């Protein structure tokens, strides 16, 4: 008998909707958010796969809107690291865990779960290296994103809502921890108060380019672009007024 | 004088607008979209790599909540072939010139261009193998839709009621082509009129199933997860009524 089978199997999840601070509609795309392969107890549902799919999507198309939007306006070159390093399988565990994804996490699995926990506790120690990965957490951090997508009417918003917060600082300190975009660095630096000459380009056929400022005179860059003749007249420039 | 220097620059987008039905409101984003890194005479925008990224991200998460939604309700080892097969630079990039993007596209290569077109060339001579691929068709395919998004307030839909119209034939023509995933395949075969067991596991600690037929009587499968098992038992199924 089906409709009970179910409570059966979401019992816990109240704190887990709790911690997370939502609450599905549907408590079926919960448990299927967490349901692993190896969990041959759940016959009413798929085991998560095909949201974990789902999930990367989103949280790719989200974690990305976000770094291209920031002020910061990063170079083209470190967005595709951050993105690279933000949306990570091996992030999205360490997520997972911070937020006890693994307290609802259902498998069968002694092997995998010593693995799980060896994998848990790491995380937390490391919190006032050679240590593995299991992947599915990272997996069931994007399923769920799927879930409750799914669950909200496919609401981007929503699973925005959800889980900026759990990135929100991770994404914060990577940035910090990056190169400043040179003209921007210093766009920024001094206002309305340095100048980029229009550019001109050169005997071996580069772009050049040439920065004046405020009685702190004048700065001359080139690179194979514009783009970079520019950073690169910045550059030199910012090193200067240092 | 910067206002003019730019209807220099857009001159023809017209057709292009017009081709693909869609447009601009800012002309800037447009042209962003696709001067590349060597058309050193833009000094007015940056090139289209920063919407290339930003790009990417949105047709992900676009092709894929397609493949997702479809009714095959396609196995995820497929979704990530498929996903693999349609995202995919370098179809991006046969679709951009299947599209004129290449027509519009702003540079300053020869070298390039005697690449772009031997490619563009190919394409359409196949349209009634080894060929060198212009990274940067795809690259534009990309940047558009980064473009487009950030004209239209940011809307996703709009960005897909332009851009579906592009890939919707290949989709569709890459999924007809696959793997039917046999209960689904049958599901859909025999609609209330086949019947899966509960699940039953086994001695050397696999998942069984067994599913019964319309006086077609009964077949049985086995594999390491219950989604497997099921489709194992589906398979030898499927195959007997033919």
């Amino acid at each position: 008998d089906a409709e009970k089978t179910l409570n059966h199997l979401i019992s816990g999840f109240e704190t887990f909707e709790k911690k997370i601070n939502y609450r599905f509609k549907n408590k079926a795309y919960l448990l299927q958010a967490f349901t692993h392969a190896s969990y041959h107890y759940n016959t009413i549902t798929d085991c998560y796969q095909r949201l974990e799919f789902l999930g990367d999507a989103i949280l790719d198309y989200l974690i990305t809107k976000h770094l291209y939007e920031d002020p910061r306006q990063h170079s083209p070159g470190v967005l595709t690291d951050l993105r690279s390093a933000l949306v990570n399988n091996t992030i999205f565990a360490s997520l997972a865990v911070k937020y006890d994804y693994h307290k609802y996490f259902k498998a069968v699995s002694p092997e995998l779960f010593h693995v799980i926990d060896d994998f848990v506790k790491f995380q937390l120690e490391k919190n006032e290296e050679d240590i593995e990965v299991p992947k599915a957490m990272g997996d069931i951090f994007e399923s769920l994103a799927g879930a409750i997508y799914m669950d909200s009417g496919m609401s981007l918003e929503v699973v925005w809502q959800v889980y900026y917060p759990m990135m929100q600082p991770l994404i914060e300190k990577f940035s910090a921890n990056v190169p400043r975009s040179p003209v921007r660095e210093l766009l920024e630096m001094e206002p309305e108060t340095a100048k980029f000459s229009p550019a001109e380009r050169t005997y071996d056929g580069k772009v050049r380019v040439t920065v004046e400022v405020v009685g702190k005179g004048k700065f001359k860059g080139v690179g194979r672009s514009y783009r970079i003749a520019k950073s690169a007249a910045a550059r030199r420039a910012l090193r200067s007024l240092k």
